[PDB]
């Protein structure tokens, strides 16, 4: 090797990296091999305490659940006055709003129409829309995004929309824009480790504008609801919230305000749309990649549900294989590898450490969902991670895709309904045909700053 002469070396070419959440999570696991299950990362003078492995996560989020139930401060969210909902609130405000929302989402105050009724209706509309693709190759991203968005619409203001309604398209457009901004990959430039969009000029303003747009649209619905508010006839989240505001009068200052109603409603759209959509889209990809799994799901659907009626949640206890498949989708894909960041609510002694009030806590959900003792070969998609040796469904304490403790996803039950009812309804009515031969079908996730996101794929929905 004797290359021609030339100038003194220039900067490095083609080695600037877009860091996704799955790469962050891999580094966290690597660091746990050096420092153990509880360690601190410093970003300048800001410490972040990482919890890695089931025993650390359980001891903190569950055994000390109150102390680890804080959210912390996010500056851009504070500019949008977002701390007045569920996701970003803390202390007394969070406790009452999350409790109120939980019970509303378990059919208290929501009228006769159950949450399951609303999901079932959306499931039938979802199947109709898949029919309209006429078995031609289809990128399912849009249709699978509409259905969970429509479920939240029906819960919050008792309205679902045709997938071509402009009002509905406008709302999803802003939600998709915000999700794209907020979940962009990371990058290190000089002594800075930052989201990429922090460099992109219009991003922070577009996020604030879209959030203002969404709150303003919800406010328009709230005013309509105020015209007929009826303590004896609430029928959606807005009605329930307004009834609570009525009962909390004279007890000022209430946590329940129009400002709190708008941020809670925005929270539910942002937390409940793209998580479910992305899990569904990933589910269909895994079902294309694993045709023998799909055949057994469809066999189980035929013998428990048949083809004459819609799936319902009572069917799931009789469909252990399908239940294992849905669980395994969520465990395998590891949708939110580091959940959402917590903070401790007070000074707390934790093992040999003293964690001051307000310290950021980062939870490795990957380290639990992919525990190689609880789930041997955890890198592999295998419904038998949730079946015992007799083929019965096997619940795991390591099933934490909604996190754990006091901040566990408030939509856990609703998301489980949407996953089970939508996937069984699709597979009750359609065979899935991949253009690619399954053996050559790529399932490697794409880089994303917050979530595990599946690659692009198309498929045919072939009616039965
Ligand atoms: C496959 C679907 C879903 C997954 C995997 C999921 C997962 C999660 C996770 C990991 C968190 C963070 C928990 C923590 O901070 O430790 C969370 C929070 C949250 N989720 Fe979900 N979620 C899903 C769907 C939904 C749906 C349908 C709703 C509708 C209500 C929802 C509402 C929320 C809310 C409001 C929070 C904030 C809770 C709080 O800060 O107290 N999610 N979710
Ligand atoms: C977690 C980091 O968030 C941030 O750093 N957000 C911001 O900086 C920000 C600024 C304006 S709006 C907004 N975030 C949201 O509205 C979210 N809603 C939900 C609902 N479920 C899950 C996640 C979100 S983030």
């Amino acid at each position: 090797g004797k290359l021609p002469p030339g100038p003194t070396p220039l900067p490095v070419i083609g080695n600037i990296l877009q860091i996704g959440i799955k790469d962050i999570s891999k580094s966290l696991t690597n660091l746990s091999k050096v420092y153990g299950p509880v360690f601190t990362l410093y970003f300048g003078l800001k410490p972040i305490v990482v919890l890695h492995g089931y025993e650390a996560v359980k001891e903190a989020l569950i055994d000390l659940g109150e102390e680890f139930s804080g959210r912390g401060i996010f500056p851009l969210a504070e500019r949008a006055n977002r701390g007045f909902g569920i996701v970003f609130s803390n202390g007394k405000k969070w406790k009452e709003i999350r409790r109120f929302s939980l019970m509303t989402l378990r059919n208290f105050g929501m009228g006769k129409r159950s949450i399951e009724d609303r999901v079932q209706e959306e499931a039938r509309c979802l199947v109709e829309e898949l029919r309209k693709t006429k078995a031609s190759p289809c990128d399912p991203t849009f249709i699978l995004g509409c259905a969970p968005c429509n479920v939240i619409c029906s819960i919050i203001f008792h309205k679902r929309f045709d997938y071509k309604d402009q009002q509905f398209l406008n709302l999803m457009e802003k939600l998709n824009e915000n999700i794209k901004i907020l979940s962009s990959p990371w990058i290190q430039i000089c002594n800075n480790f930052s989201p990429i969009i922090d460099y992109f000029p219009g991003t922070h303003n577009k996020l604030l504008k879209n959030v203002a747009f969404m709150k303003s649209y919800i406010l328009e619905k709230v005013k309509e609801h105020q015209e007929s508010m009826d303590m004896n006839n609430p029928q959606d989240f807005i009605d329930c919230f307004l009834m609570k505001m009525e009962k909390e009068k004279h007890n000022q200052p209430s946590e329940f305000t129009i400002e709190s109603l708008e941020n809670t409603a925005v929270d539910l759209f942002g937390a409940g749309t793209e998580t479910t959509s992305t899990t569904l889209r990933y589910a269909l990809l895994l079902l294309l990649k694993h045709p023998e799994v799909t055949a057994k799901v469809q066999e189980e659907i035929e013998r428990v549900i048949g083809r004459n009626r819609s799936p319902c949640m009572q069917d799931r206890s009789h469909m252990p294989y399908t239940d294992a498949v849905v669980h395994e989708v969520q465990r395998y894909i590891d949708l939110l590898p580091t959940s959402l960041p917590h903070a401790v609510t007070c000074d707390i002694k934790f093992r040999n450490y003293l964690i001051p009030k307000g310290t950021t806590i980062l939870i490795s959900l990957t380290s639990v969902l992919h525990d190689n003792k609880e789930f041997p070969n955890p890198e592999m998609f295998d419904p038998h991670h949730f079946l015992d040796e007799g083929g019965n469904f096997k619940k795991s304490k390591y099933f934490m895709p909604f996190s754990a403790g006091k901040r566990i996803c408030v939509g856990e039950a609703l998301a489980g309904m949407e996953l089970f009812l939508f996937l069984t309804s699709i597979l009750q009515n359609f065979n899935l045909k991949s253009l690619v031969d399954p053996k050559n079908l790529d399932t490697t996730p794409v880089v994303n700053g917050f979530a595990s996101v599946p690659p692009f794929y198309q498929l045919c929905f072939i009616p039965i």
